């Protein structure tokens, strides 16, 4: 029976036209400008390819048309089609809007090669492979909306039908979800990914293993530090006596090793550093930033020694000295000027928020938009539809225009080269 999948409450119906219609008509007009801008753009710019946002301006421009209108069609109007005419029109819905996830699904998985192999990125993604691969995805999304017509609908197979769509055996509904469902879930995870390397990134680690025995070079560590907290670093200043020497410089843009000097008779280190000093090839101290720093006396012939012998491993090592040692004669307390001073100077030597909140929002958008609606066709799946469920799934089938209208936003809008070209088209 047709009648029981429609809407029928005179003033619902009239939401539903209103709706569709202000969403469809601004959807339509916004894809259609894309698309007449790209091949403006096409005309005066041979580099930029528009493959991503050209594709998804296609699909929703095809599929607001299709859908809007079948939708008024069936709910305004109760057309009573005959079962293959409307898995026609369905398969149309299904193709566009399929293809639309895709095409966010093939961006996604270039954003993420980009973050995930930088190097590599110039080779895996090229111009042949995008054309490639969005003529397949094209072509595998009208391969999933066209099997119902050939015959994977409830009637010809004689199984149950689904309550929310009609004419629509349950198991071919329960397919089309874990297609769309696990390109979602990828976006959702490359997007979220990069959220996650960025943030790392974002802020610099600093790392200082000091070692005093009076407590002087521990202070100057500690001025050194709280110097690092005010720019923004993220320090774990350590005692020398309690370090595991492999791996210590581990994930440390900067390493500070600030040492004293001891010697009686010659140089000699401070006791708790000398293990560490022992074990500096463990530390995997290559290719790492460090300086150096270390209270002394001028009375001593060799002033600040130990800083001499660290730098000199440390530069034999591989190290890249950011800055010459720091070297204080007597109380630091009352360098505290040089102290800070150099934290300045070795700190000179040496996040992208606009781009996470533009994530963020894509990914609010989908799990907004998609999320409801696969839920409730996940309950058709396995259990029953009374009136109140199909009546909000009516509503929640527009949210999918939504995203089509806020697509070109999102992405388009967003392109430098797009908004070049549009003012391309005006006289100066
Ligand atoms: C036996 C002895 C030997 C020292 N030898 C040196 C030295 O060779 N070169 C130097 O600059 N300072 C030398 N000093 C000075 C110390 O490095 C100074 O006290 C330093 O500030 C200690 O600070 P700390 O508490 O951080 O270890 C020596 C001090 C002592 C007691
Ligand atoms: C309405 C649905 C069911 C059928 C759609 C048929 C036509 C419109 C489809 C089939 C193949 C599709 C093309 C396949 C490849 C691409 C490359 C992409 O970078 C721009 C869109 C573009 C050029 C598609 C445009 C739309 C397209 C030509
Ligand atoms: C009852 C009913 C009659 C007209 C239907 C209408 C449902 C409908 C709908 O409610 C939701 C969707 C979408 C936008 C949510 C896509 C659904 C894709 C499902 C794929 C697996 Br069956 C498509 C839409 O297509 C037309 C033909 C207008
Ligand atoms: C742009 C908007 C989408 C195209 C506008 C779709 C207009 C729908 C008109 C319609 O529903 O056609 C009913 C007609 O009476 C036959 O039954
Ligand atoms: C395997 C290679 C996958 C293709 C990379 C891709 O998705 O290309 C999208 C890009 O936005 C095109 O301009
Ligand atoms: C904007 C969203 C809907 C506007 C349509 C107005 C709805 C009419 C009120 C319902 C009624 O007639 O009781
Ligand atoms: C007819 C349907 C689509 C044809 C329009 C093609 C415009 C997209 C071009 C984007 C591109 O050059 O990659």
């Amino acid at each position: 029976d047709i009648e029981c999948f429609m809407v029928l409450n005179p003033s619902q119906q009239l939401a539903i036209a209103v709706l569709s219609l202000t969403l469809g008509t601004f959807t339509v007009l916004e894809n259609l400008l894309v698309l007449c801008v790209i091949l403006h753009s096409r005309s005066l710019r041979c580099r930029p390819s528009y493959h991503f946002i050209g594709s998804l301006a296609v699909a929703d421009l095809l599929g607001s048309v299709i859908f809007v209108y079948s939708f008024i069609d069936f709910h305004v109007f109760h057309r009573k089609d005959s079962r293959n005419v409307f898995l026609f029109k369905l398969g149309g819905v299904t193709a566009s809007f399929t293809a639309s996830v895709g095409s966010l699904f093939l961006a996604a998985i270039d954003r993420y090669i980009s973050i995930h192999r930088p190097l590599a990125y110039k080779r895996i993604v090229t111009r042949p492979k995008a054309v490639v691969a969005f003529c397949l995805m094209w072509t595998i999304a009208i391969v999933i909306a066209v099997l119902p017509l050939l015959g994977w609908n409830c009637e010809k197979l004689q199984s149950v039908c689904s309550d929310i769509f009609p004419h629509i055996d349950k198991t071919y509904l329960m397919f089309w979800i874990g297609v769309v469902s696990v390109l979602l879930l990828f976006i959702v995870y490359a997007y979220m990914y990069i959220l996650w390397k960025a943030h790392s990134h974002a802020v610099a680690k600093a790392l200082i293993v000091y070692g005093s025995t009076t407590g002087n070079t521990e202070y100057t560590a500690e001025t050194i530090a709280r110097e690092l907290a005010d720019a923004g670093y993220e320090v774990d200043s350590r005692d020398a006596a309690s370090v595991e020497a492999g791996g210590l410089f581990e994930g440390f843009d900067l390493v500070l090793l600030g040492c004293s000097t001891w010697g009686d008779d010659s140089i000699e280190l401070q006791d708790d550093f000398i293990p560490l000093f022992d074990s500096l090839e463990e530390t995997g101290a290559q290719g790492r930033k460090v300086a150096c720093f270390g209270c002394g006396d001028s009375s001593w012939e060799y002033f600040c020694g130990a800083v001499d012998a660290i730098e000199e491993k440390l530069k034999n090592l591989g190290a890249e000295i950011v800055q010459d040692g720091l070297r204080i004669d007597g109380d630091p307390r009352a360098a505290r000027d040089d102290i800070v001073g150099w934290a300045h100077d070795v700190r000179g030597a040496i996040m992208d928020i606009e781009l996470a909140k533009t994530l963020v929002l894509i990914l609010v958008v989908l799990i907004i938009c998609w999320g409801p609606l696969l839920a409730i066709m996940v309950y058709d799946v396995f259990g029953k539809m009374n009136k109140l469920i199909k009546t909000v799934f009516a509503f929640c089938s527009m949210l999918c225009l939504l995203n089509s209208t806020v697509n070109p936003i999102i992405y388009a809008l967003r392109s430098k080269d797009l908004r070049h070209a549009f003012r391309s088209m005006f006289p100066s």
